[PDB]
């Protein structure tokens, strides 16, 4: 019985980011103007109560802007969405099942454009999203609006929440490392109408859901063994991992019901991960050698201010690390598992305007974070190229 | 700049399938008493033309008996499952959100017991279902059942469609290789909660798939590089693609809706699926020697009888080659991405049963298939073990 010579032929290097896209809707919403429009377009203004813990909770945010396909138009077209929790499912799907692809999309034509390759040439695409389900999938919906070749092979990654970013490039990372010129979307697209409804007392969450989710799609081209020359690798992947965190199960919780998606979070979720998350980053770290925490870029899920503010403080970070993760959070809001990719572009555009060593504002290697349910914690080791 | 050393090892030899298991509800459903007990707990045993309509399909199907959570007990007690249209998801998430992975815990408690393998040494789960979807995910929460290590690397394709079973595997396949050391459960369950419905003269597709959906539940370890004489390899993993069908656009269509998972069927799908079947087969025959076809094994994802008929008839198979996906549809219905993973499992215990020199019934090469919304068409190329 004769073992055989691997059939598929693998990749010898790193897998690689290669070109970045990013896309948001047109339409901006200042936070300081989103109390008003919210409460008076889901006939909430009586709430006055309810609307000035709002008002609080959004100048506590972060956030200066969002981009939201809910406009006026779109809300007072879909009254459903509008109310709290009238069965709303059907008229939420029309709306992602067609946004979250072309959103991505978007973002993947300008992804493709940075990376300089043939659209013939993508073979995987890795899909994340929070944003509604369907059958065939928005994998199979971008693939068509790009045009890819029939054999595009698919990993669509439905339900996620805010660790799905993290996620796509942890898969891609296998795809790409696995398979000889492999080039891989790595794709997390995501847009509100799925979470959105009016404020209540019953629902805390919603509160804060209102006030910090927000619309936006990033797309990676993941690749190992760049053609030198003619691909510009921007980050290497060298670690990929994850874990539940301790004591921390109930923690988020999210279900997807017949008015829509709705959260309930009974647990810190800021300080089950700033308490854990010193030990977890500790064994990323061995690979590439342990460097000290303020030697490391740190493109961090923005999911509010909290989270950023105690590990900053936990690992005594300086305040230029987390800076590329608040300018996110404040232009776009919490994207959900887009956020972490606007995070790391992000990065890379602070290096270039600041003239950095490296795409990581002069460091060698940083950590790529996402987390959500379970209390999953999701994190890359990433090595940033030279300038 | 140096080059580094890849910082999370690479495994060797081809990804092996090293233990299975299979579980599926203890509730039996005769197709021959069928229509009477569907159409009677519907309240619809009275649309006489609908219930021979749909009588004329069972016996057309090839399923003798399926398993089903939907007890009549469940049934009276969510009634609203029973209905056409009425708002139902919320039900119908309360049972699939915790069967969906205690099935899988069941099938995934005999497939570690059949690899040997200490629980602590899996590092990966790669789930698929199309029941339901849930934060965290059923992959989460199958870990918690399992007792597995809180940093288990996890893919969770949800709502895939009865092609998710061979999509587990491809994602095992890279997860596995990529890795080493790494152990895979590779998982496809599926509960009929989410997509029951009563009949009704307007809902056409419906029929087809009250007539032949299931419940089970598949897993395999899947990993490279066996340890020999403790670790025993099954079939090892050598190919995995998947093509969109030309010109199908449309032909299964599922949303999920208030009143749960619906159905659209709009195109021929066995002939879809025979008219290309070969030309694709004949590109993943060719990394192994393009062997005949009648010289390889068949696990065929059991969409329903006319399907395996055309593609034995398309192809001039042997009548003994479609046996194990027949005997999966006669016992257990169609259990959509879990449904191939029996009968793959069928087809060894068709190989011992009968003395064969190969898990294959003999043949060397094997073919794992399945399909749906795309029309997608995913295969797998596999190798049988000795003896």
């Amino acid at each position: 019985r004769a073992a055989l010579p691997r059939a598929q032929p693998r990749a010898e290097g790193p897998a690689c980011v290669l070109g970045i896209g990013t896309a948001v809707p047109p339409a901006e919403f200042l936070q300081s103007e989103y109390p008003e429009f919210f409460f008076n377009i889901t006939n909430c203004g009586e709430k006055e109560a309810l609307k000035a813990k709002f008002k609080r909770i959004c100048d506590k945010s972060g956030i200066r802007k969002r981009h939201m396909f809910l406009t006026e138009e779109v809300l007072k077209a879909n009254p459903g969405i509008c109310t709290y929790m009238e069965p709303s499912l059907n008229v939420r799907h029309d709306i992602v099942v067609v946004q979250v692809p072309k959103l991505a999309a978007e973002a993947a034509q300008k992804a493709i454009k940075e990376w300089g390759g043939r659209k013939s040439d993508i073979t995987h695409i890795v899909f994340a999203t929070t944003s509604g389900v369907n059958m065939p999938g928005a994998d199979h919906a971008l693939a068509k609006l790009l045009g890819l070749k029939p054999t595009v092979k698919r990993v669509m990654m439905y339900q996620t929440g805010c660790f799905g970013g993290a996620s796509v490039l942890r898969v891609a990372k296998d795809l790409a490392e696995n398979n000889k010129g492999a080039r891989v979307l790595a794709v997390a697209s995501e847009v509100t109408a799925v979470t959105y409804r009016a404020p209540s007392e019953n629902h805390l969450d919603g509160l804060v859901g209102s006030a910090l989710f927000g619309d936006g799609a990033g797309v990676y081209v993941v690749g190992s063994d760049p053609k030198p020359e003619v691909e510009k690798p921007l980050f290497e992947v060298h670690w990929a991992g994850e874990t539940i965190l301790p004591e921390s199960d109930g923690a988020i919780d999210g279900h997807l019901t017949e008015a829509g998606l709705i959260f309930h979070l009974m647990k810190d979720v800021p300080g089950l991960i700033s308490k854990n998350i010193e030990k977890f980053l500790n064994e990323a770290r061995k690979p590439v050698g342990s460097p000290a925490w303020n030697e490391m870029f740190w493109a961090v899920h923005p999911g509010g201010p909290a989270i950023l503010d105690q590990v900053e403080a936990k690992l005594k970070l300086t305040k230029d690390k987390m800076q590329g993760s608040r300018d996110i959070l404040s232009e776009f809001g919490n994207m959900s598992s887009a956020s972490v990719l606007f995070v790391l572009d992000q990065i890379r555009h602070r290096s270039v305007k600041m003239g950095a060593s490296t795409l990581g504002e002069g460091s060698e290697f940083g950590f790529f974070i996402g987390f959500g349910p379970g209390l999953t914690l999701e994190v890359l080791v990433l090595r940033a190229a030279p300038n």
